[PDB]
């Protein structure tokens, strides 16, 4: 297992455009296109995208290019993050994947309120920080997946995406 398999697990693959869970344009590998409720906008951004005028629809090869485009993305963003940077770099590699995974679902602002998960993730406090991590609109509105993160983070283990 790696960061690639995880996500495409949690995202699935769907090459028409669709609504994620919070019912904004998305398509691929879960590739957000536009919150805005229209839906030529979110074909705009699909077409800027991938280079091409899609119709709303992509092959498997552009969701596959857009998906590493996107996990790389969130990778060099917590890198960038001086907040964020030296609790990934205290990590181990399957609690990186957790650590890339929730970026990828919420964003760098989406994470700024985890503060004190970051500190006990920082802390090695795992059982604590599962805790705290479920505190959280993220747990509640997408629990399934939550629980899968949660559980990477506890273990350091792939236990959660084998089961
Ligand atoms: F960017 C990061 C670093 C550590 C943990 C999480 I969640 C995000």
């Amino acid at each position: 297992m790696n960061i690639f398999e995880m996500l495409r697990i949690d995202e699935g693959l769907r090459l028409k455009i669709y609504k994620d869970t919070e019912g904004y344009y998305t398509i691929g590998i879960g590739h957000l296109l536009t919150k805005s409720p229209s839906l030529n906008a979110a074909k705009s951004e699909l077409d800027k995208a991938i280079g091409r005028n899609c119709n709303g629809v992509i092959t498997k090869d552009e969701a596959e290019k857009l998906f590493n485009q996107d996990v790389d993305a969130a990778v060099r963003g917590i890198l960038r993050n001086a907040k964020l940077k030296p609790v990934y770099d205290s990590l181990d590699a399957v609690r990186r994947c957790a650590a890339i995974n929730m970026v990828f679902q919420m964003g760098e602002t989406g994470v700024a309120g985890f503060t004190n998960s970051l500190r006990m993730l920082q802390q090695k406090r795992w059982d604590e920080a599962a805790v705290n991590l479920a505190k959280s609109r993220w747990y509640n509105q997408t629990p399934n997946r939550a629980k899968r993160v949660i559980t990477t983070f506890r273990t350091g283990t792939w236990d959660a995406y084998k089961n």
